């Protein structure tokens, strides 16, 4: 294979780490290729269910407890930590939370949550890497709970890092902030990377186009589909009782990506670094709510 940039994995993975079974699984977690029988079924529906006030409450729940999980991750971004050490910690926060961590056998992914570095993409399976001095690390944290999904995910900084980083990071977090500031029942799904588009390619960067922001609900992923790039042609209105996830990847580079032989991690094709910034919104009569927001602090992580 030819790798596209410095990052190699890093083998052995630790042997998989088991989920007691007090902890509800979503279907998936025992099919033995991590098939989602109740995501295959909807398949080919751009139909989006409307929450009822039971629904948004799992919702709630769940998205709370997994930005709280995710601030446990981003303690510690430092030097010298590896991913695995990460995913470790997470899913063991995921068990004290009596929830199943959701990237855990989707599809057959090996771990709890997904860990990229600069030039990943998404998708990236913890391992024994170290973090290195001026790296930059997304972790995305998925929670299933009382049969609801929760997800978010930042891009972190680990020690200093270059001037490119700090620009590219804070522009990925601008996009999606502007693309939730446009949330409101009457608005096109495809509108909202027009808008991402936009800001990126006017701080000269692109947008990847292979990955979507999606619905998720009792589903980890469902409608609508969510494209973060310009005059895509996404079908559906945003209503009140929608839940959906924006989670815009934008690159130092172009947007081409390709997949490593472990048929998961996403990186550049050039090489160049990408980040990400994701939240599941809910629809209001106003605009939406941020069901993963911090509630004890104004900003994301990297902001201090
Ligand atoms: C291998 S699971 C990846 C799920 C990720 N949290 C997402 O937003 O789709
Ligand atoms: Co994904
Ligand atoms: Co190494
Ligand atoms: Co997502
Ligand atoms: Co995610
Ligand atoms: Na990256």
């Amino acid at each position: 294979y030819r790798y596209t940039g410095k990052l190699r994995p890093h083998y052995p993975l630790m042997p998989t780490r088991p989920v007691p079974s007090y902890i509800q699984r979503p279907d998936y977690a025992d099919h033995p290729l991590g098939m989602s029988e109740s995501e295959q079924a909807l398949k080919g529906t751009s139909q989006i269910k409307l929450l009822s006030s039971e629904d948004i409450e799992g919702m709630r729940l769940v998205c709370r407890l997994a930005r709280e999980v995710l601030d446990v991750a981003a303690g510690m971004i430092k030097p010298g930590v590896t991913t695995e050490e990460i995913d470790h910690a997470v899913h063991l926060a995921c068990i004290a939370r009596n929830c199943y961590p959701s990237p855990l056998n989707y599809y057959n992914f090996p771990k709890s949550c997904c860990t990229s570095v600069n030039e990943v993409i998404c998708h990236g399976i913890p391992d024994r890497r170290p973090l290195q001095e001026g790296d930059i690390v997304n972790v995305d944290i998925t929670l299933y709970r009382n049969g609801y999904h929760g997800d978010l995910n930042e891009t972190f900084f680990v020690g200093e890092v270059d001037d490119g980083a700090r620009k590219l990071v804070q522009t990925t977090y601008e996009c999606l902030m502007q693309a939730i500031d446009a949330v409101k029942p009457g608005v096109r799904y495809r509108e909202l990377g027009n808008i991402i588009q936009k800001h990126a390619q006017a701080n000269g960067f692109s947008v990847v186009r292979s990955y979507c922001g999606h619905g998720i609900h009792k589903l980890l992923h469902t409608a609508p589909n969510v494209p973060h790039y310009a005059k895509n042609k996404a079908v559906g209105v945003m209503k009140s009782g929608h839940v959906f996830t924006i989670e815009p990847m934008i690159c130092e580079g172009g947007w081409q990506d390709e997949t490593w032989p472990d048929g998961w991690t996403a990186v550049t094709r050039d090489g160049k670094r990408s980040a990400q910034f994701e939240h599941t919104l809910l629809v209001t009569d106003t605009g939406c709510e941020i069901l993963t927001r911090r509630l004890d602090s104004a900003r994301p992580h990297f902001m201090s």
